């Protein structure tokens, strides 16, 4: 029961690329079928695909009107990348979707991240006069993250941030902030080392407290997703960079999206470091992406072959960087992304990275019960007419599909399959009395 209880998500990058409430809706029932509890849907992520009814936001001394930054936003998703699927998610539609999720059984994680991955974010601020709100690095400027000297345009995104929390307040239980890839593109890979240069380095023109000012950036986007009863979530890799603990504290109450190891010259703190630091962690292994597009060996990083032998090698418990801890979870996380978001959207290519997931950890993932519900209303309602052996066969199928447990994993699948074809044979064999 403990493995049954934890969370198992799927994770879609609807902030780059479109994607519509019909597909969210099949991905949903997938999800449903092969037994996981969650969509992790990112709609502020590069793009920004996710649009309320009023989006007027007041920080800076005034309120931006909802009209122009609806319009801001549109544009600025634009300039990321003009998707002729379609450029966001309506409130309507969202809250169809979350309410379609939920009479399934399926919970929805939102994503609208920042500071960095806010291309769209940063467009829309400029389109709204907001100046300078781009970070730059020795003249190199970032196209997806946010300066954090810039008060105008960290006073905006946070209200931003505030605009959708309140929404999905109450229908659903978790945010995540992101957090990931400070200035990825200007620093080429090296954000965090930047952010903390200025403290070891001082005199060489790093950005003056700038480790310091993102731990205050992510504690007051946690502070504002709690006080709208979320739980904050946030991609592991910036927390305690270096395991540095010398900048200041996270607030405990982040719940980790454990993706990465780091690699060679970016050295993240250890997930051992997190849980001991008081959080909990959600584990995303990398190891499992799948970037849309890249859909066979050979065809560059997290290739669905690649995603697949993730699956078949590294089991839901394996966490990134344990440094041979023993780390618990709260559950595991598969993602597709859309790096590269005019690929084409695959949805039996996706389903099959789900499909590998839930097989591969099968004692983690919901069985499926649905067949068994539909059999029992496919069993002749009266029986009068048949033999008392005959029916005395059929209500026993019926008492053992009904006696089932209610809470078996996708490994016992075949306890109730077998019960189903049970039941339809019994019911093949009823006689008609002479
Ligand atoms: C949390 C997360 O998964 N973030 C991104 C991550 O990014 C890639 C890649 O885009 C980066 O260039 C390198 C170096 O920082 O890191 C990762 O390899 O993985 C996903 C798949 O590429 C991205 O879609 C995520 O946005
Ligand atoms: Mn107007
Ligand atoms: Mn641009
Ligand atoms: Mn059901
Ligand atoms: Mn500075
Ligand atoms: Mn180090
Ligand atoms: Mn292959
Ligand atoms: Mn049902
Ligand atoms: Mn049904
Ligand atoms: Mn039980």
């Amino acid at each position: 029961n403990e493995k049954l209880a934890k969370k198992k998500i799927v994770s879609i990058d609807a902030g780059r690329k479109y994607f519509s409430p019909e597909q969210l809706k099949e991905i949903i029932d997938k999800a449903k079928h092969y037994g996981y509890t969650d969509l992790h849907l990112l709609v502020g992520n590069d793009g920004l695909r996710f649009m309320l009814d009023d989006m007027s936001i007041t920080a800076n001394g005034k309120t931006y009107a909802s009209d122009d930054v609806k319009r801001a936003i549109e544009k600025g998703t634009n300039d990321y990348y003009n998707d002729p699927n379609g450029n966001h998610l309506t409130e309507s539609q969202m809250t169809d979707l979350i309410n379609y999720a939920k009479d399934k059984g399926i919970g929805l994680i939102p994503t609208v991240n920042s500071p960095g991955h806010m291309d769209a974010i940063l467009n829309a601020m400029k389109e709204l006069g907001i100046q300078n709100p781009n970070f730059s690095y020795f003249g190199k400027k970032s196209a997806r993250t946010v300066d954090l000297d810039n008060e105008q345009a960290v006073a905006f995104t946070k209200a931003l941030i505030d605009k959708y929390a309140a929404y999905f307040a109450k229908k659903t239980e978790i945010f995540n902030i992101g957090l990931d890839q400070y200035a990825n593109d200007a620093t080429d890979a090296k954000g965090w080392s930047v952010l903390q240069a200025d403290k070891y380095y001082p005199n060489e023109g790093y950005p003056v407290k700038g480790y310091e000012k993102f731990i205050a950036y992510a504690n007051d986007l946690a502070r504002i997703v709690k006080s709208h009863g979320l739980k904050p979530m946030a991609f592991n890799d910036g927390i305690y960079y270096n395991s540095d603990t010398s900048f200041g504290s996270f607030d405990k109450d982040i719940i980790v999206s454990m993706w990465t190891g780091g690699w060679g010259g970016y050295d993240v703190a250890s997930s051992k470091l997190l849980a001991e630091k008081g959080h909990q962690i959600l584990n995303t292994n990398d190891a499992w992406y799948y970037v849309l597009g890249r859909n066979a060996d050979g065809q560059g990083w997290y290739n669905l072959d690649q995603g697949l032998n993730g699956i078949k090698n590294t089991p839901i418990t394996s966490v990134p960087k344990t440094e041979g801890a023993d780390i618990p979870i709260i559950g595991g996380m598969v993602a597709a992304w859309a790096d590269t978001p005019s690929a084409r959207y695959s949805p039996s290519r996706l389903f099959k990275l789900m499909r590998h997931f839930a097989n591969a950890n099968a004692e983690y993932f919901a069985a499926d019960y649905e067949s068994a519900e539909q059999a029992l209303n496919e069993v002749p309602k009266d029986l009068n007419r048949y033999t008392a052996e005959s029916v005395t066969a059929v209500k026993e199928a019926e008492k053992a599909i009904r006696s089932l447990d209610s809470n078996l994993s996708r490994a016992q699948q075949d306890t109730i399959d077998q019960a189903i074809a049970k039941l339809q044979e019994t019911v093949n064999n009823l006689t008609l009395t002479p």
